[PDB]
């Protein structure tokens, strides 16, 4: 059994903002401009006969709020057990416009429909854990089936820097639909950088398959939207269904549609200012039995290299142990506290004024957000100045032949990053072995930015 996925990424038309909160009939007015774009999609996917679509976080209404400036554009969006079409039943829960539409898309087009708006839920004085404004709002992800019935509400967990204009929910939501075509679970931007529920919903609700709305500011080398999505849900084993916000002025660009075993589909593009549709088959019921110990090569072989030129480079305000690679072919090993990354490489021939630095990372990250890393990177240094490596590089000239990239990881959860210039994915040049390896399979169709192996120890946050 397969199945057709599609993902939109979307330019939204955001609101003229700010100072004094519009009135419901201006929100209203601004959420149907976008919808309107969004039913565009939509149709298209349908007719191209997807069986789900995903859209954006925030492709409604945007980012830019405080609470009563969001206020006008909330609904309160009820329990999924409530067993309710909007669609057919318009006024069952009150003035709902924009629940009533999204129904009514997934129901006319006969797909389901992911999507991602604001929820409001008055509260009393009585509960303590009610704000002082008399409502909790929440950044809420919705799925409507085939048939436009409300089957998912999730209520996003991790909120990021400056979303103060949510609140977070007391208990991580949990949130799956079941289909003809695989389980799916759902989360949202930020999210995939935790334990809750992302992590939960792969190793414990055992789900085929994640949606993902998400408006991803992209960040080189490691966390650029297409490359670090596609290596969770390589590292998770799971297919994941990417769909990202239009904005490159904030770098945000990137959806794709990727599989346990390699990227599908893709799209990159920091040049226009248009939306982009992709679709692409997926299996319904993929392979998730391919374990990975990520330590057991590495922990079982010795140094690699000896007595190098070792330097500290910043990787998104991260200080990393690197050693430069001399030479078009090698072997290196290099360390930082308990984490020991190893590289093994051949280049296609040896570009002239082009670096290449192989990185250790074993810690806290706290510039905006706070999350335990392990990381091994072979990355293109953005110039030949050795103080320059881990910053942003989006070009490079020389290709690989081979490479084989370990570490000594203290997690299992490890994402195997592989980004070609100019942000390109890799699908299916490498692979990743049952000892922990992240190796080529051929010489790689472009020059590499990264080879990366992307750890998380959520214990440690
Ligand atoms: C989400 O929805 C899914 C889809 O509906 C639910 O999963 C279904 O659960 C049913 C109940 O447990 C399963 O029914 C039993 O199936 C077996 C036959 O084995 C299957 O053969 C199928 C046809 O070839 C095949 O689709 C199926 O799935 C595959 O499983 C393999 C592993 O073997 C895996 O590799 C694949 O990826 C895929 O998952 C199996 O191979 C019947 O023997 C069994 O017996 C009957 O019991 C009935 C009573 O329940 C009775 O009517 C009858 O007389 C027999 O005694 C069931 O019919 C069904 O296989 C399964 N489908 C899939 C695709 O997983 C899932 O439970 C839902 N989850 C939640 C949380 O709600
Ligand atoms: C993944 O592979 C590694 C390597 O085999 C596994 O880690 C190893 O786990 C064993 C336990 O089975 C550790 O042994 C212990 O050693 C210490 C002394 O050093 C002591 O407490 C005992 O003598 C015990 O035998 C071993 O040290 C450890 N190695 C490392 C580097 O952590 C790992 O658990 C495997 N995981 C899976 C699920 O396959
Ligand atoms: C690389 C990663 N990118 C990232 N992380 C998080 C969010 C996110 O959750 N957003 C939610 C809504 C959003 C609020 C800010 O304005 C725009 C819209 C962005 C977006 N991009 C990152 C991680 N840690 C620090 C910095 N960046
Ligand atoms: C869906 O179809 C119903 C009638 O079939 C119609 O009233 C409604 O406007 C349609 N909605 C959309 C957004 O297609
Ligand atoms: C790297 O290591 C492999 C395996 O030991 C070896 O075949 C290869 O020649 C080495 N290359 C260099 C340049 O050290």
């Amino acid at each position: 059994d397969t199945f057709t996925a599609a993902v939109y990424e979307h330019a939204a038309i955001l609101p003229n903002a700010t100072l004094t909160p519009v009135s419901r009939e201006e929100a209203l007015a601004l959420m149907n401009r976008n919808l309107d774009i969004l039913e565009g999609a939509i149709t298209s996917a349908a007719d191209q006969g997807a069986h789900i679509i995903v859209t954006p976080e925030d492709a409604i209404y945007g980012w830019n709020f405080n609470r009563d400036s969001l206020y006008p554009y909330l609904e309160d969006i009820p329990d999924p057990e409530v067993n309710w079409i909007p669609c057919n039943n318009r006024n069952r829960f009150g003035q709902t416009p924009v629940q009533e539409r999204l129904s009514c898309l997934a129901k006319n087009n006969s797909i389901y429909v992911v999507a991602n708006i604001g929820d409001k839920k008055p509260c009393d004085t009585s509960d303590p854990q009610c704000p002082p404004d008399g409502r909790y709002q929440y950044n809420t992800d919705v799925v409507f089936d085939s048939q436009g019935k409300l089957v998912a509400r999730y209520h996003k967990q991790n909120l990021f820097m400056g979303e103060n204009q949510f609140n977070v929910p007391k208990e991580p939501e949990i949130v799956t639909f079941n289909t003809t075509f695989g389980s799916f679970g759902i989360f949202t931007c930020f999210d995939i950088l935790f334990h809750d529920p992302a992590v939960t919903l792969v190793k414990d609700f055992h789900v085929d398959t994640i949606v993902f709305p998400t408006a991803w500011m992209n960040v080189l080398p490691h966390l650029s939207a297409v490359e670090f999505h596609s290596a969770w849900a390589m590292g998770m084993r799971v297919n994941f269904l990417a769909s990202n916000i239009h904005y490159p002025s904030k770098k945000m660009t990137g959806s794709g549609i990727y599989a346990p075993n390699s990227s599908r589909a893709f799209h990159y593009d920091m040049k226009t200012e248009e939306g982009k549709l992709l679709l692409s088959q997926l299996d319904s019921h993929p392979s998730h039995s391919a374990v990975v110990n990520w330590t057991s090569y590495a922990s079982s072989i010795e140094a690699l290299s000896s007595g190098n030129k070792e330097f500290k480079g910043t990787v998104f305000f991260d200080e990393f142990t690197f050693v430069k690679l001399t030479g078009v072919a090698g072997n290196y090993t290099v360390c930082q506290k308990d984490l020991c990354c190893h590289l093994s490489y051949k280049m296609s021939e040896n570009i002239p004024n082009e670096v290449y630095a192989l990185g250790a990372f074993d810690g806290l990250h706290t510039v905006e957000g706070r999350y335990y890393l392990q990381i091994c990177t072979l990355l293109k240094c953005k110039t030949t100045n050795l103080n320059t490596c881990g910053d942003s590089a989006e070009t490079a000239s020389t290709r690989f032949e081979m490479f084989s990239l370990s570490g000594t990881f203290g997690t299992q959860y490890v994402f195997p990053e592989v980004l070609l210039s100019e942000n390109q994915l890799a699908p299916g040049e490498f692979q990743v072995s049952t000892d922990g390896r992240l190796f080529s399979l051929k010489p790689t169709s472009g020059p590499v930015l990264t080879v990366t192996l992307f750890g998380r120890l959520y214990e440690k946050d």
